[PDB]
């Protein structure tokens, strides 16, 4: 399984996701506040899922070959199985922080499923030019999510506890910057135009994934915003 040069970044990603999961798991022991328990559960599950899918890519299970451009291209399909479940969970963390209404949560999770689903279809599409049609639709769904996080959540966070408002603003900014890089890496990497080779593309996704999941979680789980206001 070491014949693929990208294996070193899959192994590092597996290890870092695993260590993140164990740290959040141990840190969440003894927490009794029901509000904080919700945030620990959502946030510990995110790196646990990513751990299993990085492991499946490392061992070669989460990889398939897709013919396009007259070549058999290696496509790591396990990323989308990871993102299908972990990106909604991350948006739930943000939505619960600001006490978002139920209709807005459904809009966000539904647009997020369309984003990952069409990205998977584009990844597996065999007609080269059609791959970028799905990329554009997926990116439109992303822009909807980013809009809601700015012109819907930021307006309500400012009317809540100051620790909640400040923590949301930081996590919102982290999320908007990190998530926007994903469509760019896909477009210039092996799934799209093929300008960057697969080993470098895999390194880039690994840095983004660990930052968006473990880095995100470290900021959230250290704030007092996840506990209820109590004496
Ligand atoms: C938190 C502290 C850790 C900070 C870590 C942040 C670093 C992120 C790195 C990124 C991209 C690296 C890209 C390396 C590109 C090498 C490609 C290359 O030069 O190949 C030459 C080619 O053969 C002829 O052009
Ligand atoms: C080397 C280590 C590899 C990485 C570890 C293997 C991960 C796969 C195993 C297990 C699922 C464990 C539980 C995952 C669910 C955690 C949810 C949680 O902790 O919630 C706390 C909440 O407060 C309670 O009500
Ligand atoms: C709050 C919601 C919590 C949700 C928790 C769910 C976490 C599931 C994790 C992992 C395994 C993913 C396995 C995906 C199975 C794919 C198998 C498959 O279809 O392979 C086809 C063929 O055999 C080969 O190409
Ligand atoms: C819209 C309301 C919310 C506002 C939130 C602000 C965040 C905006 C950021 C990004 C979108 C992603 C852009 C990806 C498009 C890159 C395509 C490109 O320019 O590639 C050119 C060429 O192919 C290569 O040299
Ligand atoms: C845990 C990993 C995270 C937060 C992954 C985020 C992934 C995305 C925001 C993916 C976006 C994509 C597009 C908008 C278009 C091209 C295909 C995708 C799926 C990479």
């Amino acid at each position: 399984a070491t014949g693929r040069p990208e294996w070193i970044w899959l192994a590092l990603g597996t290890a870092l996701m695993g260590l993140g999961t164990l740290y959040f798991l141990v840190k969440g022991m003894g927490v009794s506040d029901p509000d904080a328990k919700k945030f620990y559960a959502i946030t510990t599950l995110v790196p646990a899922i990513a751990f299993t899918m990085y492991l499946s890519m490392l061992l070669g299970y989460g990889l398939t070959m897709v013919p396009f451009g007259g070549e058999q291209n290696p496509i790591y399909w396990a990323r989308y199985a990871d993102w299908l479940f972990t990106t909604p969970l991350l948006l739930l963390d943000l939505a619960l922080l600001v006490d978002a209404d139920q209709g807005t949560i459904l809009a966000l999770v539904g647009a997020d499923g369309i984003m990952i689903g069409t990205g998977l279809v584009g990844a597996l599409t065999k007609v080269y030019s059609y791959r970028f049609v799905w990329w554009a639709i997926s990116t439109a769904a992303m822009l909807y999510i980013l809009y809601v996080l700015f012109f819907g959540f930021t307006s309500k966070a400012e009317s809540m506890r100051p620790e909640v408002a400040s923590t949301f603003k930081v996590l919102r900014n982290v999320t908007v910057v990190l998530w926007s890089a994903y469509p760019v890496v896909w477009l210039i990497g092996s799934e799209g135009a093929g300008i960057v080779p697969l080993n470098i593309e895999t390194l880039l996704f690994m840095v983004l994934d660990v930052s968006a999941k473990v880095g995100f979680g470290l900021i959230l789980l250290r704030s007092r915003a996840i506990f209820g206001e109590a004496e």
